[PDB]
């Protein structure tokens, strides 16, 4: 299916990964020379190539995965390339797992994490979720972006009460406008060089935008990686009042916007280390006692399957092979046994 000068392209590719004798990326890895050759030609029936999955890990060779899904048959016909890099980034997600369908759980049986606000500066839940009938990045048309944003801008602007708010495109957005979003940090930006090799951007900014509520505790951003990424926060550690906000909004956005989801895969995402739940639970907050070594800190989080990005935010590390409810209550576990073990020695 693909043309001879993508192939070309391609073979280039192989190339400089084979030879990136230092490069530790997941394409690298699971890119052995018989599973290029047998996937190089290949395309989906909307037009997606090899070169559409692999480009930006090519580009980028210190890429920590260095893949991203083009469209979501892309999931399918490139799967020797997909799945065993799935199974080595989302540990425990077996290949004979599927994952489990959407289930947010009893959202009135998570706690406040740090009631007093000794640690937690602030809380927050990110889920992502691509729109049914829309490919991803790389193969969105510049008509697809602004019908999908209008779509999106017409659903949001319908929200009411708690979520009621403003959305603000970013084409044509005036500079006291940016700041004044920068100042809450609710701006995206242009993609960094990960997703311009992807060709995630094409167009920018058509078809993205920024949504929040009156209260600064719910944000969405529209075509920033994924369709839509929808986001839940507050200050200090109410970790159910966050969730619970999050859940009521996606469940209503979702009667207007029908989202892509698949059997095994779960929610489908761009890049495939936003599958399964695509939920990112996390806390900003402060540890110095644990921190100031580092790498036991890591440690620590590590064993209660947390990840660390004087202030870290702190999240769950597994998003396939779990419910949504069960990944936000492995962050909640793990961050009130990290504060116990900060305040205790």
């Amino acid at each position: 299916g693909a043309d001879a000068a993508v192939i070309e392209k391609l073979e280039a590719g192989f190339k400089k990964l084979e030879a990136a004798t230092d490069c530790k990326s997941l394409l690298k890895k699971y890119l052995t020379k018989e599973v290029f050759d047998k996937l190089k030609d290949k395309k989906t029936s909307l037009g997606a190539t090899l070169l559409d999955v692999i480009q930006s890990g090519v580009e980028n060779l210190d890429s920590g995965v260095g893949i991203y899904a083009p469209d979501a048959e892309a999931y399918t016909l490139f799967a020797p390339l997909f799945d065993p890099i799935i199974e080595d980034y989302h540990v425990g997600f077996k290949q004979t797992d599927k994952h489990p369908n959407k289930d947010f759980g009893d959202v009135n049986s998570f706690v406040n994490v740090d009631p007093e606000g000794k640690f937690v500066i602030s809380t927050r839940v990110r889920c992502g979720r691509s729109m049914q009938g829309y490919p991803f990045n790389p193969m969105l048309t510049e008509s697809q972006y602004k019908e999908m944003e209008a779509k999106v801008s017409s659903t949001l602007s319908s929200l009411e009460g708690e979520l009621k708010g403003t959305y603000y495109p970013l084409t044509g957005m005036s500079k006291e406008v940016q700041q004044k979003l920068i100042d809450d940090h609710f701006l995206f930006k242009e993609g960094d060089r990960f997703l311009q090799a992807a060709n995630a951007m094409r167009y920018w900014p058509a078809g993205r935008g920024i949504y929040h509520n009156d209260n600064k505790t719910f944000l969405v951003w529209v075509n920033e990686e994924d369709h839509l990424r929808i986001i839940s926060m507050q200050m200090g550690g109410d970790l159910g009042q966050v969730f619970r906000r999050l859940t009521s909004a996606v469940n209503e956005i979702e009667k207007r916007i029908p989202f892509s989801h698949h059997d095994r895969l779960g929610f489908l995402t761009f890049c495939p280390t936003n599958l399964g739940t695509t939920v990112r639970a996390s806390v900003h907050i402060i540890l110095p006692k644990l921190a100031a070594n580092r790498a036991k800190l890591e440690e620590v989080a590590g064993k209660y399957n947390l990840q660390v990005a004087g202030i870290y935010d702190i999240s769950n590390k597994r998003r396939m092979g779990l419910t949504e409810f069960q990944a936000v209550k492995e962050m909640q576990d793990g961050i009130l046994e990290l504060i116990k073990i900060e305040k205790e020695m």
